[PDB]
């Protein structure tokens, strides 16, 4: 039984965390820690099974340390007779983190508890020093670069409040070899958990903004905000209000302090994917649309190559079809179809086709959503309209498969580049207005309350398509 | 037992040499010869398992004969009922060599000792004459060309003090057929050990300089110097000083005599790979580098092909990125990145990429060292930055595999040619200054004490790449 249970905890962190990690209460004695949805999400994200490198952009006044401690415990307690854990922090701050990890360890049952060799010996700063084997060492990040290089067979690095470590660039550079091509690859094959976990609240457009952006440009992990603490979701009268805790917290303080403390927003910038510095320069071309939702910016020309992207409307929002002049070095948007009048799942393929045909048999890349897959078939070369210029990443998927997060991520990342470096020129008014509100929805981007992102999202498909080798001359 | 031990000695020369080769001392009787690290290295290098043709550039006052004798013994004693051994030498000198080989043979136990048919009979100059079968014949090299041609079923040729044999060109030409395409190939298949071993101290830029250079241009074998005699490493007070033996030896004589006797340096030349005759003509273009370590000599031009080589810094030294204009018949160096500020294993790939992209999507050949393999991945077409112009010799190795000595050897050899024949033009000041000190580190080249070779070593990658067929139009 013991072997099965130990192994169970070993590869199911959530179960281990919910069952064995305790706090010792004064009224109820040793009780189970009541994990929160954000903490549970964070535990899953930090595991050998999933990735290796994780970065959290969290707000302040979230009991993050409670989870970080449970993870670090779980790591050392279930390591394959191996592994050194070190943290980078300017304080005593890293000592506080390991204290909590020790608070977790000390409450474990015998069978899950490895024997303790060292434990804050000499009033440090360290547990399980020397072979035993796993260890956790609290370190100042200000010293290390020294801490990173000096470590012998490092397995995990946790970096507390990474955004508030001054002169981090050298310490960060020291980290690169430890993770990036890389003893990390070699240790991961051995099943060496560890790994790099960074968690902290933002601090302007410093080094961390670069870390978060590079991560978010590729993935959408991870960020929780004041709302993650569900106790705040109930007012003084003990009724759910999703509203007053925020009002009360805004008062007895400041709005500038509330974004600083409970929002994890970066200072010197809005959320928007496209910088306002660029959204201000963007001019449009006003045009009167057809009976359908077509806006013609520049008419089709013979011997010009066009590309079309289509983000169909599942139900809420609109169908968005951009047509982009691909001929020259600078891609211009020459025509857009924007409509929510399509009550029929059914008459769009023909309507879209005449614009695709109008633009020199324009190849089209359709977002494969419920309606998408759909419209795919009707305008397929084989399905109904026999249109031979429908782009597909596979034969099962007659367009852009939206499975796996990455396509949208890099599609947004390439979007940003294309629009900002002025490789792609947008003419549609409603286009740029959607960009105005297509901002951070950590860990991705979306349209804020009461706005649509249909136009922007179908340009995201173009952005993703932009990366593709086949696109390098459709 | 005897069969196993005999066979053991047969294919483990070091073991045979350490266990059975003796000297007979006056105070301790028959004792084992105490092999030295240089002698051990030399024994390994002369074996059927390894090569066939070996050349040693040794200093004088090294007991080389002690090893040469042990090898020649081992050859004849463990030949497959075969093999004639002859040496080329102007003396009685070759007679002295075989005397020592006889001194080794005579001390062997019965089971390792083959029966002696002839043994200095008629006051020669020969042992084991006629079928028996193996034999060793002391010969003057001055006569042979006669000695080489006249031999019947020669198996090994050892050439004593090859650098001091006058009118060797004819004797050398006689040797060519015996080794080079070649009865040697045919005898090696039979398991015929032998083979050609040349050992001697240098004597200016004669025929031997050509032999050593041709060998060193391809391989890095073999050379030991006064320091190989570890007794010299301890002073009068019997304390290790790695310093005074050399001082004492420089005194009671001359510095010109010490390079002549204990250094194995060639007279009419410095160590440098590039001749000073060429290093004097080399002009540079002074430029102010970027925030990074980029020096731009000539800006990128449309429709010009560029090549980039990158030797990453493991820890000590610098990261070196040359960019070479490959368009014309004469390759010019148009830009160099030289930095040791990269504390991050981690931000280099992006920085390098912008220069590669700046130079018309410049393909790059990265040295696969710990950091290399690394930077490889991040700028890989698949790994992180998705750069599609990263040269690789394999799919596992995303650049220049530094395994096996040969790449560096021929890379240096091609370097030398490119720079001297003026096919490659170097503009960087620090480039040519590194060449100034990139000299003989037998059997290769490196940077002498307190100098860097990062810039030169990354040009070596270009030189090796220069040979590659794929390079003949990247």
């Amino acid at each position: 039984m013991s072997t099965q249970s130990n192994r169970n905890a070993l590869v199911v962190a959530q179960l281990k965390g919910d069952f064995v990690a305790f706090l010792f209460v004064l009224w109820k004695a040793l009780n189970l820690p009541v994990p929160t949805k954000c903490q549970i999400d964070m535990a899953k994200v930090l595991a050998n099974g999933d990735n290796k490198k994780f970065i959290l952009q969290a707000f302040r006044g979230i009991g993050k340390s409670f989870i970080t401690c449970a993870f670090v415990v779980w790591s050392l307690w279930r390591d394959p007779q191996l592994k050194i854990l070190i943290v980078s922090a300017s304080k005593e701050r890293a000592d506080a983190n390991s204290i909590f990890i020790k608070n977790i360890i000390d409450l474990l049952p015998f069978l899950s508890e490895l024997k303790p060799r060292p434990g804050q010996r000499d009033s440090v700063i360290s547990f399980d020093v020397g072979p035993a084997n796993p260890d956790h060492s609290p370190s100042v990040k200000s010293v290390g670069i020294t801490g990173q290089l000096t470590g012998s067979r490092a397995d995990i690095i946790i970096a507390d409040d990474v955004e508030i470590p001054s002169n981090s660039a050298t310490m960060g550079a020291r980290e690169k070899l430890w993770t990036l091509v890389q003893e990390f690859a070699a240790l991961l094959k051995p099943l060496p958990s560890s790994r790099v976990i960074y968690l902290g609240t933002p601090q302007t457009e410093m080094t961390l903004y670069k870390e978060l952006e590079d991560n978010r440009g590729y993935t959408t992990i991870i960020w929780p905000a004041l709302y993650p603490r569900t106790r705040e979701e109930n007012l003084y009268y003990s009724q759910r209000l999703a509203m007053l805790r925020a009002e009360y917290d805004e008062n007895p303080e400041a709005l500038a302090g509330t974004p600083t403390d409970p929002v994890r927003f970066d200072r010197d910038d809005l959320r928007e994917r496209e910088l306002e510095y660029g959204k201000a320069g963007f001019t449009l071309q006003f045009m009167l649309n057809p009976n359908l939702s077509d806006a013609e910016k520049y008419p089709l020309r013979l011997r010009d190559a066009i590309v079309a992207a289509l983000d169909l409307e599942k139900a809420m929002h609109y169908q968005w079809l951009p047509n982009r002049q691909n001929i020259i070095e600078d891609l211009p948007n020459v025509g857009l179809k924007g409509d929510d009048l399509h009550t029929y799942h059914d008459c769009s393929n023909n309507s879209g086709q005449y614009q695709q045909k109008i633009l020199v048999i324009d190849p089209s890349g359709r977002g494969k959503d419920e309606t998408g897959y759909a419209v795919l078939y009707t305008l397929n070369g084989y399905i109904y309209l026999m249109e031979a210029g429908g782009f597909r990443d596979g034969y099962s998927d007659k367009t852009l498969e939206l499975l796996a997060k990455k396509a949208k991520q890099w599609g947004v990342q390439t979007v940003v580049y294309e629009s900002n470096f002025g490789d792609g020129m947008f003419g549609k008014v409603f286009s740029p207005i959607l960009l105005k509100h297509h901002n951070c929805a950590m860990e991705e981007i979306r349209a804020r309350g009461m706005k649509e992102m249909r136009i922007c999202d179908t340009l995201e498909p173009v952005m993703q398509t932009h990366r593709l080798v086949i696109r390098d001359e459709v």
